[PDB]
């Protein structure tokens, strides 16, 4: 990896309740490409 | 464009919302820096 992964935003599920994610805001549009990195 | 936040643990509330999937390796709590390609 190397603490930075691509990713394309999706619409929760009732599957994802207790996963791991990070909440997109208002401007990123589902099916949107975004990069993220642990810093 | 590009924002801070840290990773969550998803809830029943958040079903329909816009999130990323977090792969593992990263953890509840941890801060990423998230931008748009």
């Amino acid at each position: 990896p190397g603490k930075k992964f691509v990713a394309r935003v999706v619409e929760a599920r009732a599957e994802d309740v207790g996963k791991r994610v990070v909440i997109i805001p208002k401007g990123i549009k589902v099916g949107d490409v975004v990069e993220v990195k642990k810093v």
